[PDB]
C-alpha cells in the first residue's frame, strides 16, 4: 500500500532509520486487505499481515482487549528497542486512547510510530481514519498540548490503479477464514473497492 | 428553533427549572439566523439574539477571544446564579476546549449548558456540530471521564416546514451589517437553506 506521514515533535529525527524502514518496506508491499461489510477494509487481515512480518524481525507484539470480542484484533501494539508501533483501525475514542497510552509512554520509548488508514476506504462504522487522526493531533500540536514524538502514518491507494487485493470471509463466532482470494482490483472515485 | 438535548451526569435533576426556562424559551422563539457562505447558518447573528434576550435577565456575559478577528463573537459564554451557559459555533478543538473550561469549572458554578447546532445546517468549515460534540462526550462518559454535569443543547428544524428565517450580510473588516431581511423558508432535504 502506499503511504501518507505526519510527523509531530520532531519524529523524523529522532526515529531510528532502520527501525522506520523495517516498518516502511511492510507496509509498502502489503496489499489491501478487505472483506464483507459491499467490500471493506479488513483491519485483522491487515494486523495478522503486519505481525506475520514483524514478529520474524523480533517485534514485540500486543493485541489490546477489545470492547467486542469480534472487534479483537482490530487493534495490535509492537514494540522494538525504543520504538513504539501503534496500529489503531478501531473506533475506540481516539484522543481518550491515545491520551491514556501517553501516560504509559510517560511513565524506555522515545517515539511512537501510529498506523492508520485512509478515510478513502470504506470501512467498519465510525472507525478511525488517518485524516481524522491528524486534524486531532494538529490541533492539540497547536497548543503544545503533548511533547510525545509521533509519526502518524496513514494507509492509502491511488484511485483508478490496478493493485493487488486480498478478499476474505471470516466465520466469527474463535474467528476463522471460510474464504479468501488474491486477487487485482482498484479503488473508483468515500471509494468503492472494485475487484476484477 | 427546536432543541435535541443531552444530559451528562444528572444535570437534568441539578439544573434551576426556571434558569432552565429562561435558556430554552429563548431558543424556542428564535428564528434561524443564515447569512452567504449558499446560505450558511449565522453564528455572530445567532448569539447576538440570545446575548440581547439573556442579559435583560440578568446574565452576566464574556466573549472568548477568537482566533481571528472576523470569528470574534463566534462562541459565547453567559453565567448566572450556579449555571454556566457556553455557545459552542466555531471550529476550536471541542474536547481540548472543554478540557480546559472544565479545569477552570473546577476551580460556584454547578452545572454546565453547551449549546451547537445540527449537523443539518450547512455551516462554516469544520466548525463544531451536536451530534459530534454528543458522540465525543458519549465517549468520555462511556469512561467516566468527567464528573461535571452537562445539558448538550442542539439547534435544529424539522425538514419541509415553513420557518422563521433572518438573513443577514456583513462587512466584516470591525463588523457591520449592510443587509439584513426577515422572510420565511424552510430547509430541503447536508440540507439546503430555501427562502421565499
Amino acid at each position: 500500500m502506499k503511504i501518507d506521514i505526519t510527523d509531530y515533535n520532531h519524529a523524523d529525527e529522532i526515529l531510528n532509520p532502520q527501525l522506520w524502514k523495517e516498518i516502511e518496506e511492510t507496509l509498502l508491499k502489503m496489499p489491501l486487505h478487505v472483506k464483507a461489510s459491499s467490500l471493506i477494509f479488513d483491519p485483522v487481515g491487515t494486523n495478522q499481515y503486519i505481525k506475520d512480518e514483524l514478529v520474524p524481525k523480533h517485534w514485540k507484539n500486543n493485541i489490546p482487549i477489545p470492547k467486542r470480542f469480534d472487534f479483537l484484533g482490530t487493534d495490535i501494539d509492537f514494540g522494538k528497542r525504543d520504538t513504539l508501533v501503534e496500529v489503531q483501525f478501531s473506533n475506540y475514542p481516539f484522543l481518550l486512547n491515545n491520551t491514556v497510552r501517553s501516560e504509559l509512554f510517560h511513565k524506555g520509548m522515545k517515539v511512537a510510530i501510529i498506523i492508520t488508514k485512509g478515510h478513502m476506504f470504506p470501512a467498519s462504522n465510525s472507525s478511525l481514519y488517518y485524516e481524522q487522526a491528524q486534524n486531532q493531533l494538529n490541533s492539540l500540536a497547536e497548543y503544545n498540548v503533548f511533547d510525545v514524538p509521533i509519526r502518524l502514518v496513514g494507509l492509502i491507494e491511488d484511485f483508478e490503479t490496478d493493485i493487488d487485493i486480498v478478499s476474505t470471509t471470516y466465520a466469527d463466532k474463535s474467528r476463522t477464514i471460510t474464504k479468501r482470494d488474491t486477487v487485482k482490483g482498484k479503488v473508483i472515485d468515500r471509494g468503492t473497492i472494485v475487484t476484477y
